[PDB]
């Protein structure tokens, strides 16, 4: 029993994360393979992130002109190219702790831990969701860009985020690990506004779940609802709609519990519409929505 | 800018977990040079837990009994000892990923990382604080006995925690490293129940310094209080008494954000006696008191 924000562990990542070096710009790798993965605006002095030309401030730069450190020894850099929004530096020496790994995309409302790192040293490792915005609400000082975002099934660790960008509002911004941006956000120093920072819908409901299973339970009611007559609630509140996929995804919770997904959506209206009345669901005062419908049934089975 | 529940990285501490399995009872155990460390009732069946003698159940027991594997490979286990509510497990080979380490007997209020395990594989980390009734909140099913609490200092772990109870009311009790229960719990399948979880004020206090360095200031009052006044507040609202050792550990917060400990205590005062009116500080509807003044520190300064 207990329901925690859990991360996955970091170790694997642990051991991929380098210091890259261009100029007087620090901030960290991914080295998998002999492959070291860095926002490319590495290569920009502060004066440059105002209207960076990426491309031509490349034709300035060697090899030689990128310093990757793994612990204290330095790797050689034996090529370079541009992929979207980050540097692929090859390196003579493949990593010797690259575990089995995959780069995805994810959707808004997927979770993942970030191992939160300064010159390639982990500092510390979090929880997140991409939130429906394609923004992340992350924990993110300067030195912290090319921090990655994970996932791991079993012992391959899924990279779905590279830390690029805090916005004017303290919210951060980043890139898959082909460089290419979650959202419209660019690498650039430039007024960038974030829009509706909405609900993850579904993942509320896993935790509604969650809670059901670790004995909070005072929330639930003597309601159903529809997925339209709940839809307009839910757009009242800047809650995500509610799909069938989201409904087929919580399928296991219901089952588990005996709440049917619709009478869990109608405990949820209810909540929206009468608030918590100073009470907590999992020692929380608001609806927490960084847990995935996967991410309940992981934590609530015991999952390694 | 944002601040997160942020874990230590727990690959040091990955590198430590092994399976421990005695006839039926399969738990996590921790190797550090050539012990492996476990809860003693990995000796007992669920039958034995009701009303268990360790030392006469331990008679029954040889080296051969204890099956300690790491990764899929078996050690030899070539002496045991009862210290406290842990075995030592002496193996013939010291463990290759040791890191530097301390065992630490943490004091209630203070913060620590637990690599949740099963069958001595990491499940997930979270971030924890030792109630003030010596109980954690943490997320723990069977299996999940010998995972540890854990700080790192730069590179030394210090292992504070190691799990072996739930409580009735599904709150989790455990041992320092040398087997010594924190709280007066036992390891028995008994009736206890924990004093009362009163809020770590000195933790809410430095949170409230970490919002007002990340922007939420809305809380700032116009008042200031006592030590004295303070305390006849916290009384009431189930808070720690706040100590001028307390205060001193503040002291950095206070000077970095320009707010005197005791005005910040004036702001708490008026939050417990007003309640946060619907809205939020650092996306938290309630009071946080799972970050250190240390914690604050770290995060707010990026130490890796
Ligand atoms: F040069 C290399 C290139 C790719 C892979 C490897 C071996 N990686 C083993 C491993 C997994 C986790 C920690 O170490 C070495
Ligand atoms: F047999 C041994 C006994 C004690 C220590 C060591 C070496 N430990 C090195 C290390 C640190 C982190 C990961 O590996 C080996």
């Amino acid at each position: 029993s207990g329901f925690r924000k859990m991360a996955f562990p970091s170790g694997k990542v642990e051991g991929c994360m380098v210091q890259v070096t261009c100029g007087t710009t620090t901030l960290n790798g991914l080295w998998l393979d002999d492959v070291v993965y860095c926002p490319r605006h590495v290569i920009c002095t502060s004066e440059d992130m105002l209207n960076p030309n990426y491309e031509d401030l490349l034709i300035r730069k060697s090899n030689h002109n990128f310093l990757v450190q793994a612990g204290n020894v330095q790797l050689r850099v034996i090529g370079h190219s541009m992929q979207n929004c980050v540097l692929k530096l090859k390196v003579d020496t493949a990593n010797p702790k690259t575990p089995k790994y995959k780069f995805v995309r994810i959707q808004p409302g997927q979770t993942f831990s970030v191992l939160a790192c300064y010159n390639g040293s982990p500092s510390g490792v979090y929880q997140c969701a991409m939130r429906p915005n394609f923004t992340i609400k992350g924990s993110f000082l300067n030195g912290s860009c090319g921090s990655v975002g994970f996932n791991i099934d079993y012992d391959c660790v899924s990279f779905c985020y590279m830390h690029h960008m805090e916005l004017p509002t303290g919210v951060h911004a980043g890139t898959d690990l082909e460089g290419n941006f979650y959202g419209p956000f660019v690498d650039r120093q430039t007024a960038q506004a974030a829009g509706t920072d909405t609900t993850i819908t579904v993942n509320v409901l896993a935790w509604l779940y969650a809670a059901v299973i670790n004995g909070d339970r005072w929330f639930l009611n003597r309601f159903t609802t529809t997925l339209n007559d709940f839809n307009l609630v839910a757009m009242k509140y800047n809650y995500e709609p509610l799909t069938q996929d989201h409904v087929d995804i919580l399928g296991p919770l219901s089952a588990q519990t005996g709440i049917a997904v619709l009478d869990m959506c109608a405990s949820l209206k209810e909540l929206l519409q009468n608030g918590m009345n100073g009470r907590t669901i999992l020692g929380s005062a608001l609806l927490e929505d960084e847990f995935t419908p996967f991410d309940v049934v992981r934590q609530c089975s015991g999952v390694t």
